[PDB]
C-alpha cells in the first residue's frame, strides 16, 4: 500500500507540473 500511495503521489505531481508548464 505504500508503494501504491507513493506512485499515485508521483505521477499526480508530473501531471500538475506539466499542466501548470502547458
Ligand atoms: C511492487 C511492490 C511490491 C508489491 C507487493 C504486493 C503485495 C502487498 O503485500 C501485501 O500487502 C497487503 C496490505 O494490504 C497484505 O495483503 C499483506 O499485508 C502484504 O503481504
Ligand atoms: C503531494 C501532492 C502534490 C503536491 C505538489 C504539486 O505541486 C506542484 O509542485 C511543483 C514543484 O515541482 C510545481 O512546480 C507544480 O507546478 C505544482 O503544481
Amino acid at each position: 500500500p505504500l508503494v501504491v500511495a507513493a506512485s499515485i503521489i508521483a505521477i499526480l505531481h508530473l501531471a500538475l507540473w506539466i499542466l501548470d508548464r502547458l
